[PDB]
């Protein structure tokens, strides 16, 4: 029906969204370090944990794009990571899941970050990349086109973004230099390039500045299809004691989610953000999706 009422179904959003705008294009709320809900120990949640609902909970509020950090083991399988933290979370787990999501709602798609968290595990047969390429990349589900892939394609199926290096399989979005602890710019493919803003560990206010600047620039520069904008609203800090990522996605999230709101965009980019929930008053991903109105 090509209706802007349809954005409002978090589970089915991206249903009205044209076949042949390149996701790049497209705005998508996206959950940082995902696989962290099952922490409950207090040390390990004011250390590690940085969402508190499963992966079905965060694609029924909208989220297609997840920060999958991985570890291998002896038995040469992948499990979630953070840090030296295991997360009691499996591959096979997140992927089961995005399948049944994928099965209930087709029209949409999920994009998979992968990033090795943690030394593989004295005692396995290979390496993370071929492990991780032969074992689950081999998949149908997984998109294998490259390029600036467009939403058509990757409809019920899942878009990997390469964050390790030694791939041999061709699929997604390839790896790219990605510095620590900054904002910066660079090419992915030949159809495509990336700015990406990951201030993690600086301080509130330099985080703020750097989250609104860089969906400023995405904003005027919002037709720019072959420009990848991954604005990361997620910022961790000594905590042990209200210095959480909890403490901050409290302050964080109602604040661009407002910001958005307030300048009503007609692209804000890509939103990674810590804590997708209902708690916070103007909810983040909901004016992200809304941002899309603009492609209806």
């Amino acid at each position: 029906a090509s209706s802007v009422n349809e954005l409002e179904n978090w589970s089915k959003w991206m249903q009205p969204i044209p076949d042949s705008i390149p996701l790049a294009r497209i705005s998508i709320p996206g959950t940082h370090d995902s696989g962290t809900f099952k922490l409950q120990n207090p040390i390990k949640q004011v250390w590690g944990m940085t969402q508190e609902y499963d992966f079905r909970y965060q694609m029924d509020h909208g989220a297609r794009i997840f920060d999958i950090r991985g570890r291998l083991t002896d038995d040469n399988t992948i499990v979630l990571h953070h840090g030296p933290l295991y997360l009691y979370v499996t591959l096979h787990e997140f992927i089961n899941e995005a399948k049944q999501f994928l099965k209930d709602n087709p029209s949409e798609t999920i994009i998979m970050s992968l990033k090795k968290e943690y030394e593989d595990m004295k005692g396995a047969e290979d390496s993370f990349s071929s492990t991780f390429e032969k074992k689950y990349f081999v998949d149908p589900i997984f998109l294998k086109t490259e390029g600036n892939i467009k939403l058509g394609d990757a409809r019920g199926k899942i878009v990997l973004l390469k964050r390790y290096s030694g791939s041999n399989e061709p699929g997604g979005y390839n790896n790219f230099y990605w510095p620590d602890n900054e904002t910066f710019t660079t090419t992915v493919n030949q159809n495509a390039n990336v700015t990406v803003q990951d201030k993690y560990k600086v301080s509130y206010d330099e985080k703020v500045k750097s989250i609104k600047d860089t969906m400023d620039e995405t904003m005027n520069n919002s037709e720019d299809l072959n420009h990848l904008y991954i604005n990361f609203t997620s910022l961790s800090s000594g905590g042990t004691a209200w210095n959480s990522p909890y403490y901050y996605a409290s302050y964080i999230n109602p604040e661009i989610a407002n910001y958005i709101k307030q300048k009503n965009p007609a692209r804000v980019g890509w939103v990674i953000q810590n804590y997708i929930n209902e708690k916070w008053s103007p909810l983040l991903y909901q004016e992200v999706i809304r941002a899309n109105k603009s492609l209806i």
